[PDB]
């Protein structure tokens, strides 16, 4: 169970590569 | 404490559906 | 310690109200 | 497992400094 919690944290820390998206959104804004 | 931690992790992985706003922001930028 | 972990999850789930910011960023884009 | 979980939570609360991109996105939008 403690392992499963660790796994879910690793998936969130996966999910937060959001910060890919934000870099791309920033680039689009510089151009437009 | 373990059950409450598991509950919070699932709610965070809820909160990250952020991916609503970001999808809309990306669409708006494609169109501009 | 398990309590401290729960506390940090609650702070992150604080931090993610990011999704305030994203709603505001979306609104600015609709206007510009 | 407890130490590794604590390590991941601090790294996530690192990853959320996202608040780089979002600050820049907000500034760009104010100027447009």
């Amino acid at each position: 169970r403690m392992k499963q919690i660790e796994d879910k944290l690793e998936e969130i820390l996966x999910k937060l590569x959001i910060e890919x998206e934000l870099a791309r959104i920033k680039k689009l804004l510089y151009e437009r």
